[PDB]
């Protein structure tokens, strides 16, 4: 079903770099 949560902490492992 729909997420968001999975896409958050993707979001900081590329901030990171």
């Amino acid at each position: 079903f729909f997420s968001l949560i999975p896409k958050l902490v993707g979001g900081l492992i590329k901030a990171f770099k």
